[PDB]
């Protein structure tokens, strides 16, 4: 009664929505959605091991690449046990676990202890190999050493949660209303899934501030037939689309929906925002549309040898690969045949007259007999369709969300960002896919991290979505558990006490920075860190690292347009071995939700090439979007531009060359630089083609003094950069060919050949991410299909992409310079 005052005052801060408000609905679904989230989190709450949710140890099942088995002496691991001063190097096999390890230094010199990493709130226990945790594989990918401190477990005490019909479908359009200010029509229109089953268009009529027609609107479909997650899309035109809103026909409670509606419309190709069932919160301003409802609740043959083959040539098809009516025809006849091919399934349920009820449960009688589906090896590709805006039956996105259960907590990250995102295509707020992020985000902590921050991020800058994500995110800081609590709200005034500065520091725009705008910063980095600072907070990038005080000498702004925040903590470990400070850049302006999720889908072809032993050293710096317009990006150290090792606006060849040279100290160490630049450039081409992102200035693209290329900003066309200057190192010049030049050449095809072994999993990536994260037509979704050569054998894409190395080649700096021609 009391003490939930403050807590709910509370989980709105940590969430920037009010989930108790009730001034933008017309039923209760969000709080039934409240409600009934409650049952799967104490269920997950209950059922986790509350000593390895505290350890949260990041592993893997996965097998260590053969790249990292070369690193790998003899079977052998150094690892380094730290006590208060004193150390000692332990030879450790791979296959050891965290028990078999704390019994050789028991032995050496009760077990009470856990073996935490230096610097790092990140641990090393449970039944796993040494070889199987993601921070060994860290450390023998970058060739560090494997630092640890024997201390003791955190009391999982800390992580305690609180207690708590065959008539005819019609509508009446009354009228539309807007305050403020050609012809104008309404076009209400009955969506499955974004297929337009039944539209009707009114009479169109002048247009004013009030436009009334009281109209009966009869719509060829029946009551019976509608089926759950049907959508009535009210559509305002004037030729061209003004506004619009949905209404889910059948509700929450599997009720048809009836009654008076004033809807409040949203303004303005697809997109995720055109779905939802949010009205417009801005009732002062909006469009307004009145309408009524007065309408019940929902309740053996040999194939032919020439159609098996047709039919096979469809399943084989991309899922760009758009459906005929004959074809889906085919689908539909010989469903039992279709059913027994997983890869099907997304063009055997498109196939589907969803606006027929007799039809629909034949496809529920058909989802019945699901032996192969259910005994499939998981294909996340496949899985991801079944989720996207193409699908919209309850049951359908079922057997998807079921496919991801099995997934490691590890593979859980690599997509969790385009699983939140996939929410967007969910026609009721409750469903399948929530309880899934729920359930996995509060089973490990580090999921759980990275799930407030995706759900915080939307909730901040999308007002078709926050109100869903809301409710989903106090449902996880529900059963999170008080530490957790603590740490978001720590980190949610750190990002707000910098918010703050960098709004008011922007005002005082010329390129050129002022000398006293750096003092008049460090000024207010003085002023904040004495009074409302905490001392510590999570890096929401990286939880592991906790960032503590703020190093004020090092920290200013930067010399850019959009004025960006270079910062610079003290790490917050006493058992950090090194002293370098933590670099964060602080920008606003930008919205970061697109680049956001380019840099997942990088982290993600990373992954492929991992499993197909590929090490091609891109760098998914950490990226979080903290806010509205707002995030916190990491500063890798010792890393610059190319223009600022150019401009040292001339246009040099050998000067890459020399940078490296210098900046390595010994020359055996200029060669493994080498070998990093020529690793990274072939990943960061590949990927930049295929994406169709390509086409560069140097300024956006930066190199480590280490020799890894890397991008920071995401948009005679050239495909992708491979100017004269990174060839030049590569020794290759004109017409002329080099050894590294050839291994360069091997990278890129093994490269783009892996990532074609995954081209349905790209493409539905690529489908989603220009649909939920963008201000999209189909001719933009279809470029990576041409990109990735659909449809053709890999002797002929090995063509394909060592042409378009070529064409870098015949144009060379001519692309470069049209950055300063076009300027003026
Ligand atoms: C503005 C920005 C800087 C970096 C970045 C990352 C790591 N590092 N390490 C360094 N040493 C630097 C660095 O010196 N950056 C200076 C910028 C030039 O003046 C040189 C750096 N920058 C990444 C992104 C951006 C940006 O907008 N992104 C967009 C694409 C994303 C949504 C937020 C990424």
């Amino acid at each position: 009664s009391e003490e939930s005052q403050a807590f709910q005052r509370q989980l709105t801060a940590l969430i920037g929505y009010d989930v108790t408000d009730v001034s933008n609905v017309h039923d209760d679904e969000l709080e039934f959605t409240r409600r009934g989230l409650v049952t799967p989190r104490m269920a997950e709450v209950a059922s986790r091991d509350p000593k390895l949710y505290a350890m949260h140890p990041w592993v893997t099942s996965k097998p260590l690449p053969e790249y990292l088995w070369k690193k790998i002496a003899n079977n052998c691991i150094f690892i380094v046990i730290h006590r208060s001063t004193t150390s000692q190097t332990i030879k450790v096999s791979p296959d050891d676990t965290p028990g078999a390890i704390l019994q050789s230094f028991f032995t050496k010199m009760e077990q009470d202890f856990v073996l935490r990493v230096c610097g790092r709130d990140e641990y090393l226990v449970g039944e796993t190999p040494i070889k199987n945790f993601q921070w060994v594989r860290h450390c023998l990918k970058n060739g560090e050493e494997i630092h640890v401190v024997l201390d003791t477990p955190p009391d999982p005490a800390l992580d305690e949660v609180r207690k708590e019909c065959d008539r005819k479908f019609r509508v009446k359009i009354r009228g539309i209303d807007i305050p403020v200010l050609l012809t104008v029509f309404v076009e209400a229109n009955i969506q499955h899934g974004q297929q337009v089953l039944c539209q009707r268009r009114t009479s169109p009529k002048p247009f004013t501030e009030e436009v009334l027609w009281n109209v009966w609107l009869e719509f060829s479909i029946k009551i019976k037939d509608l089926p759950k997650g049907a959508l009535l899309n009210l559509q305002i035109y004037c030729v061209q689309l003004l506004y619009y809103v949905n209404l889910l026909l059948i509700d929450h409670r599997f009720l048809l929906r009836r009654g008076e509606y004033v809807l409040h419309m949203w303004q303005i190709s697809f997109n995720a925002d055109k779905l939802t069932s949010a009205t417009n919160p801005d009732k002062e301003n909006s469009m307004s549309i009145s309408i009524l409802l007065d309408n019940i609740a929902l309740p053996r043959a040999e194939m032919p040898n020439q159609l098996r083959k047709q039919l096979e040539a469809i399943i084989a098809t991309d899922p760009l690969n758009p459906l005929t009516a004959e074809d889906k025809e085919l689908l539909w006849h010989f469903r039992y045949e279709s059913l027994k091919h997983p890869k099907a399934y997304p063009k055997l349920f498109s196939s589907v007259k969803w606006g027929q009820q007799e039809i629909v449960a034949k496809t529920y009688q058909l989802l019945a007999r699901r032996e192969v589906w259910d005994q499939s090896a998981l294909d996340v590709g496949l899985t991801m369709q079944l989720l996207d805006c193409n699908f919209s039956d309850e049951n359908v996105r079922a057997i998807a969300v079921q496919k991801l259960e099995s997934l490691e907590d590890d593979d859980v990250l690599h997509y969790l960002l385009q699983l939140v995102q996939a929410v967007k295509f969910e026609p009721y707020h409750d469903s399948a896919l929530a309880r899934f992020l729920l359930k996995r985000g509060l089973r490990n902590k580090r999921i759980g991290h990275f799930l407030f921050w995706f759900l915080r991020s939307e909730i901040a800058q999308s007002r078709h979505y926050q109100q869903r994500f809301a409710v989903i995110l106090e449902a996880y800081l529900r059963g999170c558990g008080t530490a957790m609590l603590h740490d978001f709200t720590q980190q949610v005034q750190v990002i707000e006490m910098l918010q703050k500065v960098t709004l008011d520091i922007k005002s005082l725009e010329k390129y050129d920075v002022s000398s006293q705008v750096i003092s008049q910063l460090k000024q207010k980095l003085e002023n904040l860190q004495n009074s409302q600072l905490p001392e510590s907070f999570r890096v929401p990038y990286d939880p592991g690292l906790k960032a503590g005080a703020l190093a004020i000498e090092k920290c200013k702004v930067m010399a850019s347009k959009k004025k960006p925040l270079w910062l610079e903590f003290k790490c917050a470990d006493p058992t950090a071995l090194s002293n370098e400070t933590i670099g964060i850049i602080f920008k606003h302006g930008d919205d970061l939700r697109q680049d956001m999720l380019i840099l997942q889908i990088l982290r993600i072809m990373e992954s492929i090439w991992e499993t197909e032993s590929l090490d091609l050293c891109l760098l998914p710096y950490g990226c979080i979007s903290t806010g509205d317009k707002i995030g916190m990006i990491e500063i890798v150290k010792d890393a610059t531009t190319i223009a600022k090792i150019q401009q040292s606006g001339a246009f040099k060849d050998e000067v890459l060359n020399h940078w490296l040279k210098e900046k390595s100290p010994t020359e055996e160490k200029f060669q493994a630089a080498v070998e990093r630049f020529v690793y990274s450039c072939a990943g960061y081409c590949v990927a930049t083609f295929v994406l169709g992102i390509g086409d560069r200035h140097n300024d956006n693209i930066m190199i480590t003094e280490t020799g890894n290329l890397f991008h920071i900003d995401f948009g005679e066309r050239v495909p992708f950069v491979l100017t004269p200057d990174f060839l030049f190192v590569m020794g290759t010049s004109g017409k002329k060919t080099s050894p590294h030049f050839q291994k360069f050449q091997d990278i890129c095809v093994k490269a783009y050949l892996a990532l074609r072994h995954h081209t349905n999993l790209l493409i539905i990536l690529f489908s989603m991410m220009l649909m939920t994260g963008m201000p999209t037509s189909k001719e933009d979704i279809e470029y990576i299909r041409d990109a990735l050569t659909v449809g053709k054998n890999e002797e002929d894409a090995k063509k394909y992409f060592l042409d378009q190395i070529e064409v870098c080649r015949d144009k060379g700096w001519t692309v470069q310079f049209n950055w300063f021609l076009h300027l003026v």
